[PDB]
């Protein structure tokens, strides 16, 4: 399960894999403190996504993160369906699909995040992150702790805070980290995270006393030519995680 | 059978409770079938016993069963979600955060699921924090009505159950809910404190706003406490008000 | 001889305003606050002026008449009811909508009380919305006016403070500071209301005292009410009093 | 004995001052009853003396007395007089309207609300009490927002003062249009004389203000006796009939 993937129980990386070969190199470079993203959108049917994800899982101790694909809400229903057949270790989901996904897991255990977004209003998140809700003229903009309580009632384990646009919403992010710490809830900062702002983003969460943090680092560490997530980048991220977690 | 068969001229269906299966049959007759009959999960100690009972009701009333929490009791949300794996009924009462689980659990079966959202004292806004953990929070998620509608659609729900209304204590709020539902093409289920003296007003507000589909819930106000039965004459009276109003506005 | 409400301000600067579930809760609150509180009793909770008057007198008998007469639920239809209650019972403090202040002061007659005036944030620093009566609040446009012009009108109508609502906690912080500074310059009192909780209370009181407002009445309602018992939490009142003392003890 | 009897064809009532009871009787006759006669609170040292006087005037002219300020320092005096004598018509400053209404109790009367030209078409100055008029800035508000406030305070009309004759004509016409649209009465005052009276009343009538009370003070008063000139009242009534007969 996912609890094995947190360095000292505090931080697990989430990065994408180009293919199974890349997944294996990533898992090794992270010393196992990682869940590896496999994207539902890369496969034409639920059936094919399941078979692929089981194949990844076999090589990396089922440390698979089931992905939408950069938070793409068109894939929410697909991910909910996949959960009937494959739990992975970690599941990315939009806010309104968390309940369906948890129900679909049935007797299987997994960890499900809930995508909520910056609003420009410190203290408040946008929970309207499914297909119909994201197409609304207005969004449901709610205090962070009220979103956490709803995610709990729906069977989720964390907030996926996306799109962060790196540090563009840093003040808002600090408030989300504080609320998560106060409620004993996990946090997954995502969007525009790179080797340069990674330390800051993870430190903010640990300094706030968020117990479990899963930073997501996607295209910024992907080699454009080969498409592979770079093993040296994964090393560098892990080095940061250790430096920070050892102190906090 | 699809709940759509239960709406008079496609516009209004009653939701009332039944005390036993005979009472349910009498109600279904009195309403000319334009009703779903509430059977409460909280009246059964196991999901299995609730399922067995609900199927027995459904056999006698063309499956026009409304699966109840029990006065919106949020502790029954998980029970109702589990019942949906085994019995879809025609109509399911659920709290906002449990709609998605309930829809998923229906599996290959179809049914109609409402979503409990509450008055806030703030015209234009509803409280969606109606599950066990969310309702215990110090603050609630108070959102514009249409944003709640959109979320309910993404979770697989069919309507807003607007509760507790306290009759017309929140009339201005309720008017705004009806306007939003009409604009969004979404159904509305007014509930709480509805009786023979405010039923017409409450249904009229929704129809005048051009809400397409309305399901008013009328519970204890029409129950004879001596027998425990929902009063058949009350159901006939409510049906007559429905036909008058639907004929006027449809 | 001191006015009743002057007795309710800690060192003359801050009086709490909280609701009570019943008389015993009111008594408990008044003790927890060391009397530096007025307790809200809402007119909307009574179906006649006479019943409200009886009830409010009964609260007053137990808490040195430290009753704050309320509208209830923000329902501006209660403004006329509050104005009529004032003919019979002054309490210590009266909540009123801007256009109903004058009738309320007139109806007090020979009786003494402190009357606030509801004005609202506008999204425009320096300006408040005074269109808070039944007809005016339903208008196509609102009377949006500089803060001091609202203060001077409230004074001509017989009121004592601005009730600044709805604050949404610290959402209108910049607008609120401008209201506080204008109140300070005019020697007028301020009653911040809406979304105040144990976490933002200190900042809300500090913004006002730092700007040199002399008398502040923060209203703390749902955030300190136990939803299960309906009581305003006595331990929350004790905590808020401790904050008030810590601030006020260094603000002169 | 209410003010509705004082409007010629239900449209226009004069308001002019009386210097003594004989002058009041003469004015009431000259206007054929289509007048409220002003008695100034400031002409008496106490409320009680004003009340005794105003009652004596009213006895002679069918209660057709307009209670006058004469001056915002008299606002509180007028509010107090209203406890004891309603007249038919009461002049009041904007912030004292609700006190005055409340003081009337069960007695009926018509209360105006003094609001002022601003130099900004569409906007009136409602800061017309003693403290408000002494402010550095004034509350300058859209006309219809003033009307709604006056209604919430229990007033019946806007007293638009000081007009300075036609110096604020564009503004006045906009006030008339707004009053007509809202079904509210209007009382033009300040510098009205025999030369601009027709123009001022025509503006209100073409705007379709239902009830208009033009106030004509010093321009028709004999300085040597203090009396309002009875022939001037007849001249004004002739203009009122000539105009109003075209609209009613
Ligand atoms: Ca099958
Ligand atoms: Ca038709
Ligand atoms: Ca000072
Ligand atoms: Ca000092
Ligand atoms: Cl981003
Ligand atoms: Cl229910
Ligand atoms: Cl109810
Ligand atoms: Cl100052
Ligand atoms: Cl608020
Ligand atoms: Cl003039």
């Amino acid at each position: 399960n996912i609890q094995k993937r947190f360095y000292k129980g505090r931080v697990a990386l989430n990065v994408l894999a180009n293919n199974i070969e890349n997944a294996k190199d990533i898992f090794e470079a992270a010393e196992g403190y990682v869940v590896v993203g496999v994207l539902s959108k890369d496969y034409p049917t639920v059936e094919e996504a399941v078979t692929a994800m089981k194949a990844y899982g076999k090589e990396i101790d089922d440390a698979v993160s089931i992905g939408l694909g950069a938070g793409d809400n068109r894939q929410a229903a697909v991910v909910a369906e996949i959960a009937k057949h494959y739990p992975g270790s970690h599941i990315n989901q939009v806010f309104p699909s968390v309940g369906a996904t948890r129900a679909n897991l049935g007797e299987k255990d997994s960890w499900i995040n809930s995508l909520v977004s910056p609003t420009g209003k410190v203290g408040y998140v946008n929970i309207s992150t499914g297909p119909i809700s994201a197409a609304g003229e207005e969004k449901a903009i709610v205090p962070i702790k009220t979103a956490i309580a709803l995610v709990r009632d729906m069977g989720g384990n964390s907030l996926k805070y996306f799109p962060m646009k790196g540090l563009a919403h840093e003040e808002e992010y600090r408030a989300v980290a504080k609320a998560c710490a106060e409620e004993g809830f996990a946090l997954e900062p995502t969007g525009g995270i790179d080797k340069e702002n990674f330390e800051t983003i993870v430190r903010i969460a640990l300094e706030a006393n968020v117990e479990q943090v899963i930073p997501h680092v996607y295209s910024s560490i992907i080699d454009k030519e080969t498409g592979n997530t770079k093993v040296e980048a994964v090393r560098e991220l892990l080095a940061v995680v250790k430096k920070l977690v050892d102190q906090y």
